[PDB]
């Protein structure tokens, strides 16, 4: 709900990025970790990130797709394309 | 003794495919670095670990077997098969 430019471009490049680098911020992604909360009117449940620049507080409709595109993105990045570029 | 489906398949599963990428959660499997208490009424002794979806309170029968198999998982994986992956 921060939906700010800045901030939507920090978690849309930096974040992703640094996760390249072993820093992976499961506490701003993953809703099992987080604490519900209803803090937007919109429908739908929501939960309080505690991260300073990870949004006020993030649907939680689809969040195992969120955790699965981060096991995908950690392979893709971390291992296979590294290792062709070793290659 | 959360020994939830969800739960049973992210410890299965989430937690030591993260272990590959710096993610170690060390105060969630180490009894060493957990609260000794009497949790559970089944015999034994349990440890109170403090994260989130690491179970509510884990055996600490044989724990320095828990600490090997991570050494052990950790050479193998980190090391010994990316480094054949880049091979």
């Amino acid at each position: 709900r921060d939906s700010d430019f800045p901030s939507i471009l920090r978690r849309v490049f930096y974040r992703p990025y640094l996760q390249i680098f072993g820093q992976i911020p499961q506490e701003d992604m993953d809703v099992a970790l987080m604490e519900h909360s209803n803090c937007s009117s919109e429908p739908g449940f929501w939960a309080h990130p505690p991260g300073a620049q990870a949004g006020t507080c993030v649907s939680q409709y689809a969040n195992w797709l969120v955790v699965l595109l981060l096991v995908i993105f950690l392979l893709v990045a971390n291992i296979l394309l590294v290792n062709l570029l070793i290659a």
